[PDB]
Formats: C-alpha cells, sequence, structure tokens
C-alpha cells in the first residue's frame, strides 16, 4: 500500500462516564490531540466504550423477554454549528468472501449523523441454526433463548440461561466504535453540539406451547431503551466533558 | 523483494467535507508532503474516503428499488494544465488463484483519467448463490433483494430488509481508494483542476410475481445519482480545498 | 484502524498476595502509571492475578465432588465515593463464527459493579461430548468427573482423576483478567473502597448407580466458597495496599 | 538465512510519465539513491509502473476482440555503451509445490537484454476451467470473453463484459516490475541508452456459431501494439528523464 | 489488550548447576534484576531449566521398565520465613477448543507450595492410539514401550527402543517452566528458603505374555527418584547460589 | 532459540557481471564487511545470481531438446592456498514432513568445494504427475516437454511451449544461493583462488511415435555447457573482481 | 511469557575449520561474548556448523551402502576441570500433537555429556511409507535407497539415486545444533578440555533378490566413522581455537 505508491511513508487525553438507574446503560468516550504544525486543523477522536446491559430478564409473568435487539449507538449534532463529521471506523467493510453473530452496520451517515447499529445476527443455540435478530420462525418463531426442547418445569424457569446464551445477550455488548468530525481551523468560532441516542432496541421473544411442539413469537420493538443522553464538546480547552 | 536486489534499502496534511441533500452522498480527501531535498518534485495524495449512501428504499410503490449498481469515482482533470496522473493503488491486482462481493477495478486509465467501479459482485442471500450487480436471473432476475420467497404480506413490505443484505447496499459503501499526479518542478506555472465525477450508478430490482413463482426483473442504469462535484486543488500552499 | 483513519498515530508498580487457610485462594493486583502533562487524570489497572484451587476432592463418602463450577471475581465499591468504573478488558467479544471449555463472561456490569464469571463451558471427558458447566445429562447427569464407563472398584477410588480432567477443575483456575475506575482530576478528595468478592461457585457430581448403567447427578452451588476479601486501593500514594 | 549464516547482518528520486493517444499506454519509472561511501558504485533501480490499458473492445463487426494476450515490457539496451544489467526482480521462481491467472515470466534475459511477458494464465469464465492466454479449445476454442453459452440478442451485443472478466483484460494490467544494472565506478565514461518495448501483445477471440453450440477462433498475434518507447537514463546528474 | 484499554502503553543474572550420580539429575536457575525506582520492590525469577534423564532402561531381568511418569518440580519454601509466591508462568491455561503428550499443569498452587507435573500424555505407538501417562489397556496394559507386537527374539532384547519412543522418555524433560515470589520492600529482614524437590516419579511398563497375544502392566509409583534437593536463595546480594 | 538459551541476545560492497555468447550465461556475485574490532576475522560473503538460460529450443530437426536439467554452481579452490570453506546456505534442511519442482541441494561439500545442484524435480504437465529431472517413463519417457497428447501439426512445432512449462526451463533459472570461507586473521599471506564452474547440465527429450500412442526418450547429460568461468576474489583490497 | 510474568521485560567472536581426508567430515564452531557488569559470569557458546558427508556409495560390488544411520555430535569433557554444563538448544521438544524424516534428539546428558544422535527417521521412497534409520521391512528389509522395484539393469547400477533420496543421506547433514558450559566467575582457575566425538554412524542397505521379489537387508553399525576429533577451548583470551 504505502510501499505501493513508492512513498518514503510520511503521510491530550481524558475520559467520561455515566449511568442511568432506570436503563442502566454506562457510557463512556476517550480523546487525543497532537501539536503538528504540519497538520491542517484538530482533530478529536469518540470513543463508544461503554455497557449496554441486555437486561436479559423475564419481566413478564410463554415469557416477554427483554433482550437487546441492536445496540445502536448514534453521534448525532445540531445544524446550526459549522461543524462537520469526517471518518467512521468501523466502516461497513466490502463484504468479503463466515457469519458473525452481530454484525455490525454502519447505518447510511450522513454529512451530520453517523450511528451503527451492532445487530444481532446469528447465534447458535443448542446445536442448531443461525438465529439472527429478526430471527423469527413458522413453528419456533424467534429463537434467542429457548433454553431447551423438552423441558418440564415452570415456564418461567424455562429461558434459556444467561450463560449459555451469546455472552453479549446477557451482560449486554460493549461498543467498540469510534468516528470523528472535521473542521476548518481559522474560523472564529468553535461550539458544536452532540446528540449520542444510545439505543437499546429491545425485543421480545414469546415461547408459546402449542400441546404438540413449543413455538416462539417476537415482538420487535416492543419497547426501545433509548436512553437519549446528549453529550457537550469542550473543543478549544481540549477536553471533553459531558 | 527489496532484500531480493540486495539494496541496503534506501529506495503537511488536510481535509475536506461536503454533503448533498438531493442525491445524499459525503465526500473527503486528505494529504501529505515531505520536504525531501533529495526527491525530485512534490507529492500529492488523493484519498476518496466519504459515504455514497445506497439509498436503499422502496421509491415507487413489484418495488422499484434505488440501491448502488456501482459506486464510481473518477479523478478527472482538464486537458490544458501541465499535470499529469502516476499512481492509482488500489490497481486491478492480477487475479490470483475467492468471489469478493465488491470486486474494486481501476477502469481502463489513461493518462489524464483514473477511475474505479468498485462494482456489486456476488452477495449471497438467503442462503444461496452469488447475485452479483448484474445478476439477472431467467426467473427471479436481478437477486440483489429478495426478502424472502414465500411472502404473505403487502409487496412494498415485502423486500429484503437493509439489515440481512449486504452493509453496503443499506447503508452505502465508504470508499477506500487513492491515486497520485505527477509534474516536473521546475516549471514556472503550477495550476491544476479537477472532475471527481462522483457516481452513484442506480438500478431497479422489480420482483414481479407470476401467480407460480416470483420472479425479477432489472432496469439497469435507470438513474444515475451521477452528482458530478468537481474539485479544487490548491498544490502551491500545500493545501486542497474545495 | 489507526491507519484507517488517517491519523499520525499518536491517541510506578507493586504487588500483593494473600491466602485462604480455610477456602484456599491465592489474591494478586498490580499497578502502573504515567507521568503524562498531556493525560487528564490519574490511571490504576486492577490484575485479578491468583490461583482459586479447585480444590477437586472427594469431601463425603455416588461421591460428592467440590469442583469449581465457576470462579468469579468482582470489582465491587460502595456508593458514597466519588470514583467510577470505565474500562473491563476482557469484554464479551463479540461472538464471532469454536466452543471453548471456560467461557469468560462480563456479567452485566453497572457503573459501580463489574465481574466477571469465568464458568466452565464444555469438556471432553473420555473422547465424548461438551459437557459445561450446568452439564447435567438424563441418565449420566453431570459428566465433569466420570473416571472411567465400566469401573470395578471402590466408589470413592472411581472418581476421575484430576490430571486427565480438565488442568483447572484439578488446581483452579488462575485469573487473567483486569480493569479500570476513573475520577476526575480537580476534586478536593480522593478516597475509594473496593469489595472484590472473590468467588469459588462450588458444585458437586454425584454418580449414582442404577445397576444397568452409572448416572450422575449435580447440587449446583452446593455450597460457594465466596471468600469475600474486600481490598484497600492506596490512590493518593500511588500505591495499592490491601 | 542472514542468523543462518551467523553474521551480525550487515551485507535522490524522481518520476516520469507518458502516454500514447492510438494505443493507449500508461508508462512511469521512479529510482532511489545512496551516498555510501563503503559501496563500490551507484545504482539506479527501474521500476515499470504504467498502464497498458487492455483495450478490451469489439472493433470489428463472431466478434474480433482486441485483448492483451500478455503485456510485455524489456528494458533493451545498445551494445557499445559500457552498461550491463544485474537483478532483475521479480525473477522467475522456483517453480513450488496454485495456478495464477496471470504467470509473470522473466524471459531469458542475456545480459542485455531482460524482460518479462505478464501472460494471461488460466481464468474461470462462467464458473469452468482454466481459460490460459493461448487457451483454445476444440469447440469453443480461446475461452477468454464468452459472455455465456444461451445468448439470444445480436452477437456484437454477446461478448463478455469486461466487469466480469479478470479485471486485467476489461482496464489493462500495470505492471509492477523491476530491474537494474550496474557499472564500475572509476571509468571516465558514463552514457547508457535504453530500449523499453512496452508491449501489448494483442490477440483475437472469435465465438463462432455452428447452429449446434457455439465455438470459438483465436488469432494469436492478429496486431501487437508493441508501441517501442526508448527511454533515456540521466546517470550522472541522479536523474532519469524521457 | 493494551491497547484495548486505550493506555498509551507504559504498564543482574547469574546461574547454577549441580548433578546427581544416582539419580542423574541436572539442575540449573538464572534470575535478573531492574534497578526500577518507579517499580515498588524487587523480583527474582526462577528457571527450572535441567535435565531429569529418563533413565529409560532395563534394570530387571516382562520387563520392569525406569521410565519418567511426571517430571515433577516443586519450588516450596518454610512458612517462618515472610516471603510469599506471585506467579507461576506457565498457568493452566484455559482448555481452549489437540491432546499434547506431555499436558504440564500448575498442582493446585497454596500461597507457599507451587509445583507442576509435566505429566505423559499420551504418546503414538507404532501408529496407534493416545497412550497417556497412566496409561493401562486391559489386554496390553500400559502402552508406552511396546517396540513391536510380533517379536521372536529374546524379551529383554524386546523392548521399545528410546530413539522411536518420545523423545522425552528416552534421555529425559528439560524443565521449561518458572515462577516469582513477592515480599514488601520496607521490611527489615531479608532470609527466605527453597525446598526444590524435583521429582521423577517412575513407573513400570510390564509386557507379559498370555500365549495368545502381548499384554502389559504398570506398577506406578514402583518407585520415585525424588532427589529432593533444596536451594539457597541470596536475596539481598541479588545473586542465587545453592 | 535465542530466547531459549536465555541470553541477553548478543551473539563495503561491490558487483561483478560476465556473459557467455557461445553457452549464454549470466553471472555475478556481491559481497559486505564489518570492522568489527570484536569479531576475529574477516568475512566475504559470495551471492551466486545470475542467469543461467535454458536455451529450451529444438537444436535438432522426435525433437532434441535443449533443456536445463540441472543449473550447478561450485565455488571450488585450489588446494595451496590457505583459505577455507565455513557455511553454505542454503544447506540440506532437514526433509520435513510438498514435492518442490527443483529441490535445491548441496552436493557433498569437502572443505574445498561446496556445490549445489538446484535440479529439476517433479513439474506438473497438462494436468498430471510429478515429472522430475531424471524423469523417465516406459512409454512416455521423460516428460517435460509434451505440449500435447494428440497433436497433428508438425512435430517441430509440437513441442512444449515454454510458456506452459515450467517458467525455469524456458528462460532459465537465476540461482539464489550463497557461502562464505574463512581464515585466521593474523596470518602474514592472503592469496586465494576460485573455480566457480558454472554448469547447465543440458538434457534431451525425444518424443517419439509408435503409431499407436507417442513416447519419450531421455538422453542425459547429452551435453553440458559447463562453461567453467573461474572467478577472482581480491580479498585485502577488500573488492571482488573478476 | 514475559508479559504474562508482568515484567517490564528486563531479563567478541570467531570461527573455526577442519576436514578428515580419509572419513570427510567438515567441523566448524562460532562464539560471542558481552561484558555485561551486571551479568555474573562469562558464557560461551558452540555451534556444530559442519558437513559429515553421507558417502552414500557403494562401496562393495545386493549393495553395501555406506549410509549415514544417524549423524551424533557429543560435547563432551574430562571429569577434573572445574566446568559445567547448562544450555542444549535444541532441547528434546515435548512431544507436541508430523513425523519429521530426521528428528533430532538429545541424548540424555549428564552434567558432563551432552549429545544430539540427529537420526534418520521417515522417508518416503517412491511414493510409499516412512523408512526411518532402523528401517527395516519383513521382504525389502530397510528401505532406503531402493532405487525402484523392477529394475534391469545392473545391481550395482540399480541402487537409489542420491538426488531422489532424502538429500541429507546423499550430501550429508550439516549440523544445526548448539550448547553452552557454566562456571563462577571468581574461581583462581580457568581450563578446559572438550571431546567432540563427531559420528557418522554408518550403516548397510543390502537389496538382495529372491527370484520372486526384491529384499533388503540391514546391517547397523556395520562402521562408524566415529573420527573423534577433540576440540580445545581458550576461555581466557575470549578465543575458541582447536
Ligand atoms: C423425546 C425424544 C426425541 C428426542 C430425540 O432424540 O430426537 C431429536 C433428535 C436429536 O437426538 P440427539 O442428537 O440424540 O439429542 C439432541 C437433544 N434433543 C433430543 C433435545 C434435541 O433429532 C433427530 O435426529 C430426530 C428428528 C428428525 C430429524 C431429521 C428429519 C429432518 C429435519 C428437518
Ligand atoms: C412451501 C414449502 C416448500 C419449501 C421447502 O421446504 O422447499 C424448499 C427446500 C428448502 O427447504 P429448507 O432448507 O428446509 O427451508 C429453506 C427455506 N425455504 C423453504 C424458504 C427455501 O428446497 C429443497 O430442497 C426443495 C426443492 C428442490 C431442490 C432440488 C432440485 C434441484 C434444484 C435446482
Ligand atoms: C462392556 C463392553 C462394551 C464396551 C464397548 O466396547 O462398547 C462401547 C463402544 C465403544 O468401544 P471402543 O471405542 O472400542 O472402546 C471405548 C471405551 N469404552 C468401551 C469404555 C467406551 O461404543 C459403541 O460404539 C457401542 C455402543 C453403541 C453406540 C452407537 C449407538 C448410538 C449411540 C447413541
Ligand atoms: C438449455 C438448457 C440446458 C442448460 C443446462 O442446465 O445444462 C447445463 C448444465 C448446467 O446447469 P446449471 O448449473 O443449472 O446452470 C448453469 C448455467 N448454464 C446452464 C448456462 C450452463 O450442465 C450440466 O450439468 C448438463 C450437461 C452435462 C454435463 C456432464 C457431462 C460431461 C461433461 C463433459
Ligand atoms: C501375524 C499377521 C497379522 C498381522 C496383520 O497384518 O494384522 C494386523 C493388521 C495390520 O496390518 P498392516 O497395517 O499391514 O501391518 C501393520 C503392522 N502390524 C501387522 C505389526 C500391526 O491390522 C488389521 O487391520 C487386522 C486386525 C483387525 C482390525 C480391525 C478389527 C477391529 C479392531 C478393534
Ligand atoms: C481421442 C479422444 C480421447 C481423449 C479423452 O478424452 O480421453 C482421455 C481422458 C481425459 O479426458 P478429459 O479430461 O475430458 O480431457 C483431457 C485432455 N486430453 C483428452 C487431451 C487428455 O482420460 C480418461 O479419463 C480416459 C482414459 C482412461 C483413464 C483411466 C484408466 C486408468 C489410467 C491409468
Ligand atoms: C509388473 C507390473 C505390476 C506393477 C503395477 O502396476 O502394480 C503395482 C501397482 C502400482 O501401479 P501404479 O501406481 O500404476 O505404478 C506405480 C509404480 N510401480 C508399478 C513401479 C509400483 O500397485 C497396485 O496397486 C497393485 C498391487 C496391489 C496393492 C493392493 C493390495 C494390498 C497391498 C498391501
Amino acid at each position: 500500500a504505502d510501499s505501493d505508491i513508492n512513498i518514503k511513508t510520511g503521510t491530550k487525553t481524558g475520559d467520561l462516564v455515566t449511568y442511568d438507574k432506570e436503563n442502566g446503560m454506562h457510557k463512556k468516550v476517550f480523546y487525543s490531540f497532537i501539536d503538528d504544525k504540519n497538520h491542517n486543523k484538530k482533530l478529536l477522536v469518540i470513543r463508544t466504550k461503554g455497557t449496554i446491559a441486555g437486561q436479559y430478564r423475564v419481566y413478564s409473568e410463554k415469557s416477554g423477554l427483554a433482550w437487546p435487539s441492536a445496540f445502536k449507538v448514534q453521534l448525532q449534532l445540531p445544524d446550526n454549528e459549522v461543524a462537520q463529521i469526517s471518518d467512521y471506523y468501523p466502516r461497513n467493510s466490502i463484504d468479503t468472501k463466515v457469519q458473525p453473530d452481530f454484525k455490525t452496520i454502519l447505518e447510511s451517515p450522513t454529512d451530520k449523523k453517523v450511528g451503527w447499529k451492532v445487530i444481532f445476527n446469528n447465534m447458535v443455540n443448542q446445536n442448531w441454526g443461525p438465529y439472527d435478530r429478526d430471527s423469527w420462525n413458522p413453528v419456533y418463531g424467534n429463537q434467542l433463548f429457548m433454553k431447551t426442547r423438552n423441558g418440564s418445569m415452570k415456564a418461567a424457569d424455562n429461558f434459556l440461561d444467561p450463560n449459555k446464551a451469546s455472552s453479549l445477550l446477557s451482560s449486554g455488548f460493549s461498543p467498540d466504535f469510534a468516528t470523528v468530525i472535521t473542521m476548518d481551523r481559522k474560523a472564529s468560532k468553535q461550539q458544536t453540539n452532540i446528540d449520542v441516542i444510545y439505543e437499546r432496541v429491545r425485543d421480545d421473544y414469546q415461547l408459546h406451547w402449542t400441546s404438540t411442539n413449543w413455538k416462539g413469537t417476537n415482538t420487535k420493538d416492543k419497547w426501545t431503551d433509548r436512553s437519549s443522553e446528549r453529550y457537550k464538546i469542550d473543543w478549544e480547552k481540549e477536553e471533553m466533558t459531558n
């Protein structure tokens, strides 16, 4: 690459935390700068690190299963500010040809909003098929959390244990994502603003029994703990503070 | 390589952004220089980074599907200027022998125009065959976005979800490409000019039902949001500015 | 990644020990700092290193088998202190697609408690199936420690040898885990407090014979040598001391 | 290797461009030096970078198909000059044991002429066999560009699309090759001379129909756009200039 | 890992020898220090290097075969001294999922004793099954050293040649292991003491013939050349001396 | 290795060319020194680089095929000089267990002569068997250059094309080999002498037709263009000159 | 490993040659030192490099075949000297689970003698089985050098060509081995002594014909060109001289 073009090669940090008692979501960001007299302007980098707990629990006594259909994070900003959005690693890499269980996407990013949906793709349950987020079957319906086939105890006790399911459903998925935003250097004004609509697109798995064979049902987006926590970026001070 | 020849080994940045409301395309470039008294002249490097959203949507109520057949980017220049084009990484690498879903090409580059067509090659749909860009089948026609085979709801609601399709069709494909252009050092004049005909070669997928089995149809190039955005390179100032 | 964003690249230690004679658990931590005038605040890193012996022994004369169902470590803190918890490597990595024998989890970490359960997933016994922690079979019940099928000597002598079983059951599993906690720099007060509820979630394997074929039984959580050893962090002195 | 001999380890750039309107070929070279008081003499390195477009087009209305049979580059020099040729990376590596589609060769290099033939070896067409450069079949003849088997439209429109064929046939193959030439240091005279017979060994693919099954034919070397562009090396000035 | 936590990265030698003529065991250790004003205290590292010869010989005229069942090394210390034991690389790594022939274990290490049993797991003999340390078969008994099946010469001459057996049985297994021990820096007193119970847990392989088919027998722990060689550590002098 | 012994780690160039018009062979060497006050003496390294063209041609009108059976290079020296030969990378590496087409050998090197025979091992011809250098078949005899099975044109035109054969037979094999020679430092005298018997062990492939099925024949060593070119090493001047 | 223990990381050459005309064996050693004020004592490293030619020849007119059964090198020393032997890389690595053709062993090394037997393990002959050093078959006996099965010429001419056999049998195997020896620093006396019993454990392969099918025979150790060449180490002078 860099050698392929035969080029010689040549082309301040902090942290944050906050938690929601009702929805239970941990949120963080990290930044870094250089004082490069050769580079054009300042660059700030947003890491989405945190913990969107799955709250994989039987809220309702089939069982209604509050599970994370797709944790989604979007770093959205008001229009009036002069900022602009540049890079969004990870990108949707060319689907090259493996079916990962959480296929992260970079939802179609306009110049102002860029947001991933780290969705729940296939999960193998008790040595069987894919079972993606909207996994939905004629008989067994969705198939995220079917503890077993031939259960005998109380249905409330018959729900797939968090341990055996995908380790993200039980205890959430920490977002490992990032992106950056840009603007000319010699502009008088500086201010910006963020949205950071952290999402936990909840979904239901109802295993209802026919008297011949178990079934399943899914109530997609039955809730969404989209605890929108708008952030504050302090650019000139070379700090990020909520 | 370098050791294979037994040689000892020895053989300023910025950013841009802009977006189109009608067509929805994000565009960027990045550059770099060295002050190498040993090297002959100046070198500028163009990164094509951006977001050509797929606009994978059912515009018309079969469904007409505005999907990106082949995002194409071409860095084309007027003849009169004294510049010349040198390197175009990625190149068409020797097809060595894997069928990637987007096989990037470097359309036959004359000395003045070099342009990739990052085309849509095979995509596996619901555990089946390749389905390239011009994928076209006797019965099912093109096969990009067939949600399922035995659907039962409204056809407008029966179109492959963006989530399950290739992550590029849903939310676009960020171009990861580059190239460079050259010219002698001791020339009095400097000026150049660019074209950057960003392309989103739209294409249609029509699933029309025969009453016995679904079909498909493709209206290739039914549109082309070839939002040609000519760029401006400011060479002497060691900056790139639109 | 770092190159994918086209960035140039730019973004005091000690030890402890203690042992429990009744429960037999070795516990350790290690830390490190930098004096980075560019970084925002201080960072301390907790390594969980130690030895939670399995005590894989026949306590009761089927045999009752004190084995480690899931060593669990949780670095939990009181509410009143101003500290906050940031990073928890290892995280539950996206289940990407291998069935490891101990699938470490990061139990749903609230802002205050983060705790892994390094559980006992599949183990192959005498050239047979998975046998996870809650491995439980209609006939052979749990199947951790079945020395053989057709034994002939005293049952107390017929229990799977620690050597042949998973090397963690015999001699314990040293935790290789870590996490960190954060707080603003310019706060007047400093004090914190830890819990470190080291756990050895004991479990039983009872092989009871039917006179036709051996069986098994599991008494999950029949004990828990949850020898809760709360730790003391001395932050200002740049030392960790129990 | 270097360690295998137990040795301690110890054992100015520019660019060019030019294009041909009639034949359509882009040509480039890059060089590098060191001022090594320990090394014996001066070394110059020739990179063959460029673009020999395939001109994969239906010139004649079977179709006559101007495709690149084997791009060939030869760095040949007059006899009278005192220079000598040393290294030719890539070499014909020991065929070690994969059938690449373009097997580059280093045609038998005399001391004066060294020239690769980056020939067209196997290419898979519509999920079938190898089809090398001189691919020639009893019935289907050569098999480079057979769009399909059971076509129905005008034959001029029935020729394999450049997109689906090997990406080198459509848009050419950029040569990634190099070599070097040598001479004693203390010689009074310096002058040299080059040939650089860039070649595009054109070849034809004629698909003629029998009324029972399509066929093919190949008219090897029906043309050769051997646009011989002799280069000029300016050795003493530590520059290469056409 | 280190990058996964987004940290910047920042967190005197000798030798010994001795041999036993009766038991034939070579023993060694190596150490290293840093003068780190930032680190808390001193660290010493014990390498177990040596040669515990297998003495794979027919002592008794079936044959009684003095072979190393499990070389075991334990670095054990008296209670009264103020030292403590910290790290024991190699640890019992999570059995991740290969059946190695010597599966090293870290016997359940209390705070005072840590000892590996580098046991003899499966060995393929004449293109057949695993044959671990306690390998024991109904007919062929243990199966370490069965030269062949259909032998015809004197039984004393019919014992598996050391060359064909696992290279550890013939000529011993050099221990490649290590561990470390810790203590506060500001303690007035320093003295410690070691045990280093080098073990060669001898075992017998008796091939007794039934007149229909050979058999085998194993007399586990028939001897143990546990030549306990207690070592002396000279901590303050930054030397280790026996 | 180096770490395996726990060691801390610590344990002038030129070029030549010449060509033979009758036999057509290119020959080169490269050297390197250090001024290591710690090392004992001087070391010179011989690289065998060059081009022994295969001259894969139909000299005689079956066809007699002048092909390179085994390029061989030997760096042989007179006895009287005080020099000695030390290292011969590449060595015959332990045949570890792949059947390469040219299995390089290091013919049994006495202290004075060391010479490789980079022989022609298996080559796959038209999707068939190995065909090593002395490849010789009852019916098809040697099988290096059988263009096809069912040819129909003139036999002189029916010989395997150089392109399809192993790329070494067509255009020769550049030797990538090396070795070194040694001598005490404090000896008054210095002079040495070389032989460098470059070899091209020619061999014939005669395809003679039986009227039922083609055959082959091989006249091994029918010639040997062993153009012995003795070299001259100028040791004291730290130069190698022919 | 080093990171696994969480440590920061911190824990004069020459050459020789000699040859034997009767037995034909090349022998070499290389050394290295550091002036490490922190390390305890001096370390010397012995490389066994050389060439033990196989002398794979038909000495006797079945054929008696002088082939190298197991090159063996032993660095043995007199008892009276105060030296001691420490490290022997390569060691017998845990047989981890491939059947290499020469399985190097480290014969049971007492404190004074350490000697490898780089034995001849399996070799594939004409697309058939393993054939180790003591390879010995009921019918074909040993099977190192059976040119073919159905030969027709003179038996003296019917012996496997050195080219096709394992490249070590034809031209010998250069030993790539090493080891080191140790002693306290503050001892008044220094002198040592070596043995270096270079071995070429010759063995015979006799192919005797039954009139129905060829056979083989092996006369193991029929000779042993154990040309014992005792070496001289000059330790204080930091040189090794024979």
